[PDB]
């Protein structure tokens, strides 16, 4: 497709680590960093999936690399999805255990 400065992407050259793919809480601030330094130039797209829609919001680094926090609404097991540009990187879904801070009496 359009070759100007770069051939392709490179999806696999990204990485994704941190809370919020080890470990998640309900209604609780989850957060990842994923460094992109190599992968490429395009339009990274992370989304959560699960038994309830969690509230994503992309956070823009002034150094190099990309931040993504989510706020589930309910427990369970959540596959955060991640493509970079039109592909999926190696690591996703990541599966991550949401429990919840505490049960109503």
């Amino acid at each position: 497709g359009s070759s100007g400065s770069s051939g392709g992407c490179q999806p696999s050259r990204v990485q994704a680590q941190g809370p919020g793919l080890k470990e998640a809480f309900t209604n609780k601030p989850n957060v990842f960093t994923v460094v992109t330094r190599g992968a490429g130039i395009g339009g990274l797209g992370i989304t959560v999936e699960g038994p309830s829609e969690s509230k994503i919001n992309c956070r823009d680094n002034k150094d190099g690399s990309c931040s993504a926090e989510y706020i589930p609404f309910a427990p369970g097991d959540y596959d955060v999805n991640i493509t970079y540009g039109g592909a999926h990187i190696p690591g996703s879904p990541f599966r991550v255990p949401v429990k919840d801070v505490v049960d109503p009496s």
